[PDB]
């Protein structure tokens, strides 16, 4: 595979994401037949399954394509799920933990800018 730095970073990140989602809420789209009505609700449904996809064929030209994705995987769940809920409740653990994650990936980005040269 002739993988650019911005992909082997993203893949890093990715990565330590879904090292936080050890319950696999996040893994996978969400199945229709188990809820139906979600496209009700969530415009752009998103999972670390279709990210991980988009960047492997390196389908990402910027952290900044990234994070969008990410945040919608976060802010569908708020959105879907009561603050009552596991699933709720798990989402903003994640969005709290990979915001560490996110801000060292984007020193990370300025760093790799800075060896050239």
């Amino acid at each position: 595979l002739r993988l650019t730095p911005l992909t082997v970073l993203l893949r890093s990140v990715l990565d330590q994401l879904q090292d936080k989602d050890p319950a696999r809420i996040f893994a996978q789209p969400v199945s229709l037949k188990e809820v139906p009505d979600y496209l009700d609700h969530i415009k752009h449904p998103m999972d670390f399954a279709t990210m991980r996809k988009r960047l492997e064929a390196q389908g990402y030209k910027n952290l900044h394509e990234f994070e969008e994705d990410f945040d919608l995987i976060i802010d569908n769940c708020m959105k879907y799920n009561a603050r009552d809920t596991v699933f709720y409740r798990a989402a903003v653990r994640l969005r709290d933990q990979g915001g560490v994650v996110l801000r060292q990936a984007r020193r990370e980005v300025d760093s790799i800018g800075l060896e050239e040269a």
